[PDB]
């Protein structure tokens, strides 16, 4: 009887940050209430000023990370305001039935809907838009995110002992297929609808024009670099709704990795690079041991350094010469 | 001494169906006899009427699934009738030695051969044609299938308890590279031999023109949708002989997945999406919990919804509102 | 106190061979000293005589495999002689901090540097060049290799029992992106610097022109085929610094596979084909059971047989008819 369960309302935050939550559940099962508003907006995705018509959940690419516990109910109010132009919906890979909820959430502009589902399996999972006949166009326009379903007793290592993270970040990786004219210049449209047949032809090449973290080339750099301190335990959730990716922390490792994101499985240890298949979310746990700048990339290095799939951590603290040292600095 | 072993003759059925077999072996080791006839035929692969010259085992793409138990002998009579034009052979990834049998099975039109091999390792494995100098052309013309080698005591979960399936389907996923003229229209040839140098150039782009389940866009839909009932336990075997794939059941999960198909390993649990590397067969076990239409796709959504890698399940039974429900239907 | 530790100097050998080492450590922790010299050279990569300007560690593509034990220190003297034209450095995925050492090893021509790092995690790992702003160009010009960090008590199976290899080979797989003119012919340049903007445009297609083992089409064939004997236990280390690969031994299996290369994890058993994500090294252990020629390929068969990712083993010994036999040889 759901009506006897506590209801909690959560306000979502913008990626790469994650809304406040408890790792080990401090209550019994709850109905966890989220609201998301769909926003179609123009987005500048690179340093050259290339613009697309992005389709978003809550104004960001990716959509925000939702965090619940195993056997909570998720109740999502989904709003499509009348300033949008397209029909949208939502499919949760965490959920069971009705095309992940996609069959029950089709909202024209000016409509809203409320879906509830039980979070029966622990893990990180992708959610994304999936309207009949226009699935890849919506997804590769940025209409995807993830949800983390924590076990009620939090995360465990390969021997079943607790793993507690100090910080958590969400990296959404987006493949874009910007249409190009004959000479290779990117095209521009006034509405999303205008772009449709060009977008399909661009997708059909299977060759993205941009691959980015958090919606743009250089989004996780400079003043927007991820931060940590030496000795901190950091969980990085990474999703790709459409295309394989192979994350790698330059200068570090994935101490404990759930590459396909499902926490009833033991983690893989000591990973250099791991594969997150398209349509999956994964999670990697690392404890920082050295200060400095680290780069977090897709380790297809062309995708990283030419197409944009690279961000930075800035880590503060004490240098440990036992782990690495320059014996003779570069010299003639 | 093989001559003292029982011999059983099996008649194969067309994918996605699988020939009758026992999960737990009810006899000791046997010689299991199969016959396959090679058929080169014209195949229409999409709704536009694009035709290729397909090269098949037993008239289908994929070839039929063969099922034996660990430490059975497989004896295959392979027939290349004189109505075909090409030399063919067979390589079993389940087998040991002679290029998986490819070195011993080279048959010109008008020839036949009988190979025997011992099935020493449990798992699902790919088989495919592999003639010297023309390997990828034969494979990507549809000349591949799979064989399942069950452990003698059937399948086990991660804790070694029995997993029994009620139904089993075989999904063969095929990447085609149809040659194109200057403007982008698909070419047509009278014989397979005519297409050869154009086929190579098309393969070299590494970009398929079509990716399909069971030989055509829409083959596993409509009256050809896969069926199940709520409460049924379904094993889906999925092979890709040449290119990576990332299957996903929309609205469900892979409860127990052997993504690289080898049953001495524990399954991965609770998968949303899994990676089957090209040249591999994998297997996923799911118990249906909700009725309705489900889509089974490659979760590169362009490959699924534009290039054709999508099929349907139709599941009958009772709706469970506790798992999912529409709280407020779409409305203004 | 490092100054009290034994120092051992190792001379590296050319791939696919590996320098002499002990599987089970016969001493305590040591400082293991390696020297590598950077060589920029012209390389002929295919049977047509296509030439590139390769950037190498120690004159080979890949760079040599380095072998140490867990909790050894690696001290690398890296030399960039004044006959080279570019700035280079080295990033070890085995190491912790400073961008894997890349931040501390930037050497102009005429310079050298000595880096030391502690090998804290057991596994095979990629190393590669990674100069600021030119990372993928250096890597896809062949400037990568691997390092194996053995556990102090050698390798273990899934039940923790010793696995001892009789032989070890290193296969480095290289994706090249040779620029092409309008008609599709490969271009030629006098210096590496000349090629730069054409190289970027070629990389951006995400479509390699060649994928090769040990630096050239056909490098691991003929008199350069890998050898073994029936009954021998062979470890094959396989690295790909930039792009996914799916190795497969035609006629055999991966008995024990660490597909992502990290030895604290149990191996996957009985693999037909496995996925090594780009930016990773993996390792596969096989015991040969049949004599003959075997092909070791990337099982995207186009990448193998058209683009060049294929080599051979030649195995000597006795044929076992129980495992495979031709019952009726090909005949009318
Ligand atoms: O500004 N809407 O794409
Ligand atoms: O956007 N209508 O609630
Ligand atoms: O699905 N492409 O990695
Ligand atoms: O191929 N996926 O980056
Ligand atoms: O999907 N297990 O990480
Ligand atoms: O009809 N034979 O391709
Ligand atoms: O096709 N000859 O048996
Ligand atoms: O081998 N291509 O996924
Ligand atoms: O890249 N394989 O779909
Ligand atoms: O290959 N083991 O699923
Ligand atoms: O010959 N140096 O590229
Ligand atoms: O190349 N200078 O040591
Ligand atoms: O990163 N390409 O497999
Ligand atoms: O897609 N990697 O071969
Ligand atoms: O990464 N473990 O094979
Ligand atoms: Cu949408
Ligand atoms: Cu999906
Ligand atoms: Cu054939
Ligand atoms: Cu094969
Ligand atoms: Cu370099
Ligand atoms: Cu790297």
């Amino acid at each position: 009887d759901i009506s006897t369960l506590p209801r909690v309302k959560v306000d979502l935050v913008k990626p790469p940050f994650v809304h406040a939550h408890d790792q080990v559940a401090k209550t019994g099962p709850r109905v966890v209430e989220f609201t998301m508003t769909i926003e179609e907006k123009k987005l500048v995705i690179d340093r050259e000023g290339t613009e697309i018509h992005a389709m978003t959940f809550n104004g960001s690419v990716p959509g925000p990370l939702m965090v619940v516990h195993e056997n909570d109910y998720v109740e999502l109010r989904l709003i499509n305001p009348d300033t949008n132009t397209l029909l949208h919906n939502i499919d949760f890979h965490a959920a069971t039935g009705a095309l992940g909820g996609g069959a029950l959430t089709q909202v024209n502009p000016g409509e809203e809907t409320t879906l509830r589902f039980k979070a029966t399996k622990p893990g990180v999972f992708v959610y994304h838009c999936a309207p009949e006949g226009m699935v890849p166009w919506h997804v590769t326009s940025g209409m995807n995110g993830a949800i983390m379903v924590l076990p009620r007793d939090g995360l465990k290592d390969e021997k079943g002992q607790p793993l507690t993270y100090d910080k958590i970040y969400y990296v959404g990786e987006q493949d874009f297929y910007v249409p190009k004219d004959e000479a290779g210049n990117y095209k521009k449209y006034e509405t999303p609808g205008e772009a449709y047949e060009d977008a399909v032809k661009a997708m059909r090449t299977l060759t993205p024009t941009h691959i980015v973290f958090n919606g743009a080339v250089g989004a996780l750099t400079g003043d927007h670099a991820l931060t940590a301190a030496v000795g901190e335990r950091v969980l990085v959730v990474h999703s790709q709704a459409n295309r394989d990716t192979r994350p790698h922390l330059i200068g570090g490792h994935g101490d404990y990795v759930w590459a396909t994101g499902k926490f009833r499985n033991p983690p893989d240890l000591d990973q250099e690079t791991w594969l997150i298949p398209g349509g999956t979310a994964g999670a990697a746990f690392y404890t920082f041991r050295q200060p400095g700048v680290y780069a977090y990339v897709n380790h297809n290095l062309i995708e990283a350094f030419e197409l944009g799939a690279a961000g930075h951590f800035k880590v503060t603290g004490e240098w440990n010469d036992d782990l690495m040292t320059s014996v003779v600095k570069p010299a003639s």
